[PDB]
């Protein structure tokens, strides 16, 4: 083909090659195996992923990123009119469908959201040619399991306008359990749920597997619980820290808070491998520096409920397929958010002890089972 998968994300995308039997998930051009669902429009030119995401404070109006929320959808739509009250960006009606508006070379802009995705599989396209050599003709791209044909069909749209023959839309649930074999795995019927939390979208979803078909059962969630939430709750307790040692609030400092949400960020990180992490920042508020360390069991303590709230989701797709949580052959987790210890504890005792699909990095799962299943289409 080349055999391609792309993973198009809320916050961030993935693309991977099937070549020589196996799976490589391919860096961009920062080394980043990831790549932000940003677009960024400046006075001369027109940003996209990293480049987009790494100026989003200097430019927040004009910084696309959640094109997926809008994607498909009409702008009377109550999730598109409830989330617009969150977003930097103006949102904007054309023939009842939603567009960001955007400042772009001095002059007011208006674009679909299939224009912005459009951008993104551009740039993702772009990525696996800088790794292949040569053209990419074709993708399998992945979207969640609970949308309808018309966002399907935008997305689809998107592909169309990057110039990618889409080989075919599958749900992002199912390319998770492609990525781990389990439709060839012991071939009676699986049942799968798959753990998604991501950095901003929590998606529980239960298949069934049988010779080779996939059937959705149920979904359940949260649209708006991620990482970000996590570093959130990071966020005020090191705040209240900085003030409770150095008497000075940095709450009504812009600068200095989002200076405090990239440290903690990198720091959830690192907690999900060492016990210990360490916060280094200088000048953090009238010249005073604010170097610290933070440990796991605080990280923990400090998001409580939303780590052990990830189960009623998991309670209620169950409820939903009316299955037993004792019915369940596979756990899949896929988002980065699932490399928390705390998570994966939480999800194996609820389900007994039973071990968890985890080896392939999760945030890449998805791009990598639409990566298999394109090899499959292309022969
Ligand atoms: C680049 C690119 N890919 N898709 C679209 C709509 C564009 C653009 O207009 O810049
Ligand atoms: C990487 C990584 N390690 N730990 C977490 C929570 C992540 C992530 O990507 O969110």
């Amino acid at each position: 083909g080349p055999a391609i998968g792309i993973d198009l994300g809320t916050t961030y995308s993935c693309v991977g090659v099937f070549q020589h039997g196996k799976v490589e998930i391919i860096a961009n051009d920062q080394g980043n195996r990831t790549t932000p669902s940003y677009v960024a429009f400046t006075d001369t030119e027109r940003l996209i992923g990293d480049a987009a995401k790494n100026q989003v404070a200097m430019n927040p109006t004009n910084t696309i990123f959640d094109a997926k929320r809008l994607i498909g959808r009409k702008f009377e739509d109550a999730t598109v009119q409830s989330d617009m009250k969150h977003w930097p960006f103006r949102v904007v009606s054309e023939g009842g469908k939603p567009k960001v508006q955007v400042e772009y070379k001095g002059e007011t802009k208006t674009f679909f959201p299939e224009e912005i995705s459009s951008m993104v599989l551009t740039k993702m396209k772009e990525i696996a040619e800088a790794y292949l050599g040569g053209k990419v003709h074709s993708a399998v791209i992945t979207v969640p399991a609970y949308f309808n044909d018309s966002q399907r069909q935008a997305t689809k749209d998107a592909g169309t306008i990057t110039g990618l023959n889409v080989l075919r839309i599958i749900n992002e649930p199912t390319a998770a359990a492609i990525a781990y074999g389990l439709d060839k795995k012991g071939c009676g019927e699986k049942n799968v749920l798959i753990f998604d939390l991501g950095g901003g979208t929590f998606d529980v979803s239960i298949l069934t597997i049988e010779d080779g078909i996939f059937e959705v059962k149920s979904t359940a969630g949260d649209t708006h619980l991620g990482g970000e939430d996590f570093d959130n709750r990071m966020v005020s307790h090191l705040a209240e820290e900085f003030k409770r040692k150095h008497k000075k609030d940095i709450g009504p400092n812009k600068r200095a808070v989002r200076r405090l949400r990239t440290a903690c960020e990198r720091a959830k990180r690192t907690l999900s491998s060492s016990t210990q992490a360490s916060i280094e920042i200088d000048s953090l508020y009238e010249g005073v520096d604010f170097y610290t360390s933070i440990t796991r069991a605080r990280f923990e303590e400090l998001n409580a409920d939303l780590f052990r709230g990830t189960l009623e989701p998991v309670e209620k797709a169950l409820r939903d397929a009316k299955l037993d949580k004792g019915q369940i052959q596979e756990i899949v987790l896929v988002g980065g958010s699932t490399r928390i210890p705390k998570i994966q504890k939480l999800l194996q005792d609820f389900f007994n002890g039973k071990e968890l699909n985890k080896s392939i990095n999760p945030d890449e799962a998805v791009a990598y089972g639409a990566a298999v299943q394109a090899a499959i289409l292309i022969g």
